[PDB]
């Protein structure tokens, strides 16, 4: 079976990219998920419009992805994020979220 | 220092993704770079017009990609990679490619 990549892409305030990342430094359970195996937060370069940040997962498998996204500690993760829409989160600086889904069909690590 | 990430955005004619990504299962090089860490080759699942595949490359730093790009392995991968809009291009599903680069803030690997 192919590994599977999740991506959150996270449209944010210009400059709002280290504060943000900054807030995943501390894992909240997705560890605990069987077939979770890696994550990655990055920032794209040479943005000159929004910031971007990538939260990149990677799994065993969709059905550990899907797993994660039905846990309590999914939601314990993300109970107190605010998108600036939203009514108490005028001084967020996360616009939106846009979450991709991937087949990896060839992974290598040395 | 952070690790850094580059991406080879690949825009394919539809149905070609597959057949697109077993040219990169057998290493030309890019594993005897200092720096070098890990590379995913992707698919991204959608219902788009066009099938999109995504060579994701893992390092130590962002001069290490460099060094990567300005070698003799880069040219030699590449010498006989050709996109549609090519005069001898005629055979090539890939339409276009797209360089991003990203910096690590933050990794987790079980
Ligand atoms: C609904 C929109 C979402 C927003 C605005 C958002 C943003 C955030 C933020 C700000 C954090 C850190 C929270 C804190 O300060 O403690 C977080 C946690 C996290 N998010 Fe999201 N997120 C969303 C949904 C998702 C989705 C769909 C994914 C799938 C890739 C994802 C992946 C992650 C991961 C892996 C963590 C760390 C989880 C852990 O350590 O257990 N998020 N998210
Ligand atoms: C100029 C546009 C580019 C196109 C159309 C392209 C496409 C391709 C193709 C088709 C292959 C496999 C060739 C074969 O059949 O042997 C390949 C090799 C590869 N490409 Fe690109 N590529 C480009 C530039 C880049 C860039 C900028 C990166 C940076 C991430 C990159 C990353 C890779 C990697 C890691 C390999 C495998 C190299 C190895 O194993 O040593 N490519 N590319
Ligand atoms: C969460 N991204
Ligand atoms: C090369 N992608
Ligand atoms: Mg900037
Ligand atoms: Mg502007």
């Amino acid at each position: 079976a192919h590994m599977f990549m999740a991506e959150n892409r996270l449209q944010l305030q210009k400059g709002s990219a280290e504060e943000t990342i900054e807030r995943f430094y501390n894992r909240q359970g997705i560890e605990t998920i069987e077939g979770f195996q890696q994550m990655f937060v990055t920032k794209t370069l040479n943005t000159e419009d929004t910031d971007e940040v990538k939260i990149l997962t990677i799994w065993e498998s969709e059905d550990s992805f899907n797993n994660w996204l039905n846990s309590d500690v999914f939601k314990e993760a993300h109970k107190n994020v605010r998108l600036k829409s939203d009514d108490d989160g005028q001084q967020s600086p996360i616009l939106s979220n846009k979450v991709f889904k991937y087949d990896i069909g060839y992974h290598y690590q040395k």
